[PDB]
């Protein structure tokens, strides 16, 4: 339905990532907190360090419990080790709850806090089975389902601004809405498409067929899944397998080929700028992710702009971006790019994840972002990856 007091609780940025104000402990202490569907602990700065000016004081919290236990998580990225603990927290442009969960209170940490970001901690909200140090650490959203009766679904409409927001530009602007419990129908345009939920511990879903300006990649369709494909709020780029970003990348510089870029700007490296206002938008491709339908034999598409991968940076007066498709180890991983044109509806209870056009993506006057169908696709369930 409408879900006023949540609509347009996110600020951020792709490259950045989305935040939502929580409070922790009592009194509450308020920390704005990075928003993970790909992982599942909730953890915050919790000792001074020179890129916070503020973090959890658990001698302050007349409410914080030890939990006498310590976790190590590191990632490719960078890592953070703390002590496990639970406390009373609350969501304030949210649901109108107090719950009690477990937060890792962050001691010691590499390369996890960023200079300018203005997060001090991470909301996985993902499954139980990949929390740390094992699943036994109930996450968030799993506390916050059984205290109270809040429904088992949280929906995301992440904006991507489609200029380079400043330093004081960011902290002002709205990056999106969070919806706990529901969906809000103002997020939204056109009709809403579920796929499958595979498994529940990453966000994994099925993608059965790709197309760059309506021609197929026509890869062996297991391809696109090795070895999992996943809806990631925690990622900023659009990531493939090594096999199909190559084939991918050769089909956009196929259908960009009146204009030739330099190696760096496919690889991300490299920015590319363009006088205000001329970049050439109608050169590069939209492309198309197929995912498997609730219905059998059946598939929607969801296509996306070059306004969605092509991330503006900040080079001057030019227009200036970095290609935000990239390859990936470890499967497709629907980041940031993904996910600034849609809304995307997280439906725990069903197992399964809807789609719409965003009221918030970024177009031009001549094409649009779109989720469409239905199509008669066969043996999707082959699609998927195994071992
Ligand atoms: C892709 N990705 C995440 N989705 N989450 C993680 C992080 C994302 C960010 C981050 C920082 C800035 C911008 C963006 C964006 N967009 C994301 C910092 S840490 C957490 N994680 C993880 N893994 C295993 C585990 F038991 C617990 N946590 C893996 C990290 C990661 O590389």
């Amino acid at each position: 339905g409408s879900f006023v007091e949540m609509v347009d609780n996110l600020r951020g940025k792709s490259g950045q990532g989305y935040y939502v104000e929580m409070t922790v402990g009592s009194p509450p202490q308020t920390l704005n907190i990075l928003v993970d569907t790909g992982s599942s602990n909730f953890a915050v700065g919790a000792a001074p360090h020179p890129f916070l000016h503020r973090y959890y004081q658990r001698q302050l919290s007349s409410t914080y419990r030890d939990l006498r236990k310590g976790v190590y998580v590191p990632y490719t990225q960078g890592k953070w080790e703390g002590e496990l603990g639970t406390d009373l927290v609350s969501i304030p442009h949210g649901p109108n709850v107090t719950v009690r969960a477990n937060i890792a209170a962050i001691t010691e940490s590499d390369k996890f806090f960023i200079n300018g970001s203005n997060w001090e901690g991470i909301l996985g909200l993902a499954y139980a089975e990949i929390a740390r140090p094992d699943d036994s650490l109930e996450p968030f959203f799993d506390s916050l389902v059984k205290q109270t009766h809040v429904p088992n679904l949280f929906s995301l409409q992440l904006c991507g601004a489609g200029f380079p927001l400043n330093q004081s530009e960011v902290l002002a602007s709205v990056g999106g809405s969070m919806i706990i419990g529901g969906i809000d129908h103002s997020l939204y345009t056109g009709s809403l498409w579920y796929t499958p939920i595979r498994r529940e511990w990453y966000y994994e879903v099925i993608i059965v067929r790709v197309e760059i300006n309506g021609q197929d990649l026509k890869m062996d369709c297991k391809e696109y899944n090795y070895d999992k494909s996943i809806v990631d709020s925690g990622t900023t780029n659009l990531r493939l397998p090594k096999k199909v970003f190559e084939a991918a990348v050769k089909s956009i510089k196929a259908a960009s080929s009146t204009e030739k870029f330099p190696d760096g700007f496919w690889l991300g490296e490299q920015l590319v700028c363009w006088q205000a206002g001329t970049t050439p938008w109608n050169i590069f491709p939209v492309i198309s992710l197929y995912l498997m339908g609730e219905v059998t034999n059946q598939s929607f598409r969801i296509t996306i702009l070059p306004q969605q991968y092509l991330r503006p940076v900040e080079d001057s007066q030019d227009d200036c971006y970095k290609f935000a498709i990239s390859q990936s180890s470890t499967g497709t991983v629907m980041g940031a790019v993904i996910m600034e044109g849609f809304y995307v509806v997280f439906d725990r209870a069903r197992k399964r994840i809807g789609f719409a056009v965003s009221a918030c993506h970024v177009h031009d006057e001549f094409r649009t972002a779109a989720v469409e169908g239905p199509f008669v696709t066969l043996d999707m369930e082959d699609c998927g990856y195994n071992i």
